[PDB]
């Protein structure tokens, strides 16, 4: 019903009043009591708090944790969760041109997949991080009853949405929905036009079942970055090449051709057997297991007010690549390197995978 | 370790302008009647009686969130917080104002359940701790830190330089048993603004447990008067507490040179605990008996200012609860006195409507 109103999804790089997310915690999913991964957590929220405010939310039993590590002018509040990927559980914020001029879309959510095919058994308490937030924000809550994640969703904010046919149609999401019916309640609750359907997402993917924002995004109207390699043995190749071909025979909301930019994924990264027995296995959450490919690409980048966040996997010729194009990309962005991204491809996700933007509220 | 004086700041009065009123939510059974069902419709009444007036915060447990959130209108606001029980009024912070970093503060004062290991409430009180803290990092307001144990409903400032206190509490040994009533009147110079005391030695017959508290006793009106708690019968052991403090109040003069005015505010007729009610907590060992026969401590003075508004106690004697409105509205003229039903139900856990309040001061431009 958003669109009655005149709602739409600004685009990532339109600007922010603020920036949320959570804090990792779990030890079936994150390594040494997750005290690497609360490093990063910590360092993407202070890189992010240089270009706008951060709002930090940590379960109980580490609020004062989160709140010793974080720089003060970072707010921390306590929130129960599953697991901290705020892209995904968080709100999807939409804006107006004028009551009030923003508002929050709470989705469904099952864990990406439920209970045959999601990543851990119980999403009670992230059921409710939607909510909570937009509680705690005073912002108004639009509720929709599709499953959907903002993981798998991209906009320019001209009309067009990116996304996968590997999340979207997949059996585990909405499977009574067809695509139209899919495109319909997107062009309500987004305020797009048209999209650009991928087939699938980034390899290695099989726990988000493929997100866009893992394979590709937009860098401005008509242009987006592709994760890519030249390896034809990489099973990424095959993705890549028909991701690129999709997009060569595709048209914007606006009628543009779609200008693509190779993002280069790192050489194949695998995870280790120390990092593997650091987590603790019993049958909560997926197993993570020794050798499997990291789904890791550049593209999970996360866009803040003059700012670009983006990972470094310890490739050294790929991670400075990736920051060079990406500065070429966005030249009135501050590209800035997040080290140790691996820590939060070792369970599943990256930098874009962490944060919800809020934009700011038009006057 | 900078002091709200070296930074200009003051506790204002409870009369002046409110940004919002912070509240907490009953949940414990040891404490709470019948799984804390009927506290927390008396809570929820007491939330809308002010959203009327101003906006509210209500916080709740992780596992109590949506069970307030589906109990509470909409345009009250409702964030998840741990507690150990619900009584803002001392586990919150006190905020303190000045007139041109922000110009709104709150003081996060150290809590040990009324009395700590030995003379305390409940055993465990680390997430009440936390209470102060969290909420002023909601707001992004600055706090001052004391190691000193206080309790917000302890003190009482007329916004122009006084504060009334008792002796019962502020100079119990269960407290700050190593200061002295001259460097606790110190503390309270630097951190609330204030440059007179008054002394009341007792607090309110009933209110042993958290040993007096002022703001069942006695409250400002305004500046220069006072609404006391009172009763004329010389067999309740309320009157000689009652007397000795009018007494002490006749010889007061504030901080501008007002001889303090005393308004009686008439308590109900003795009030005890059924049987019924004691048989709906459960004994568990980490709270303090709630047992049949125990005088409630009941006064209409644990009101509640708001923006506008007085929300006060009803506690089912129906004359003194009329007399008690009517009171009130003749003191308060710019203000609507609202009546909150079954407060009864807040009284069998040892506080009221002041308790479970904690007001958030309107920031100074
Ligand atoms: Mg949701
Ligand atoms: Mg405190």
């Amino acid at each position: 019903s958003p669109a009655e109103h005149g709602y739409y999804m600004p685009a990532e790089w339109d600007s922010h009043a603020q920036t949320w997310i959570g804090w990792p915690e779990r030890q079936d999913n994150w390594r040494h009591n997750a005290l690497p991964a609360q490093r990063v957590f910590a360092g993407v929220a202070k890189a992010i708090s240089k270009f706008e405010p951060v709002t930090v939310c940590a379960s109980p039993a580490q609020w004062e944790n989160a709140r010793k590590q974080l720089p003060e002018d970072i707010r921390v509040v306590e929130m129960s969760m599953n697991d901290s990927w705020f892209r995904d559980s968080g709100p999807t914020f939409i804006v107006r041109k004028r009551n009030r001029n923003i508002a929050g879309i709470d989705w469904n959510f099952n864990a990406w997949g439920g209970a045959n095919d999601g990543c851990y058994n119980d999403w009670s308490h992230d059921l409710l991080v939607s909510r909570k937030i937009l509680a705690l924000e005073r912002i108004p809550r639009f509720q929709h009853s599709m499953i959907l994640e903002g993981g798998s969703i991209h906009v320019d904010g001209e009309g067009t949405c990116l996304v996968t046919e590997e999340c979207l149609l997949n059996k585990n999401r909405n499977p009574h929905m067809s695509k139209e019916q899919i495109e319909e309640e997107l062009k309500k609750y987004l305020g797009v036009q048209s999209f650009i359907w991928l087939p699938r997402g980034l390899y290695g993917d099989e726990d988000t079942n493929g997100h866009i924002d893992n394979m590709c995004c937009f860098a401005r109207p008509g242009v987006v970055l592709l994760s890519w390699t030249d390896d034809e043995t990489d099973p990424q190749y095959e993705r890549s090449v028909e991701a690129l071909s999709v997009l060569s025979n595709s048209i914007d909301a606006r009628g543009r051709k779609i200008q693509v930019i190779k993002l280069y994924i790192p050489e194949p990264l695998y995870m280790t057997e120390e990092e593997s027995s650091g987590i603790t296995q019993d049958g909560e959450a997926i197993p993570r297991l020794a050798g499997t490919r990291l789904a890791a690409s550049y593209v999970n980048f996360y866009i803040a007010n003059g700012g670009i966040i983006a990972p470094q996997f310890g490739d050294p010729i790929r991670d400075k690549e990736a920051i060079r194009v990406l500065s070429d990309t966005f030249p009135h962005h501050s590209v800035v390197g997040i080290e140790n991204a691996r820590e939060i491809v070792l369970a599943g996700g990256n930098i874009h995978c962490i944060t919800q933007q809020q934009p700011a509220e038009p006057t």
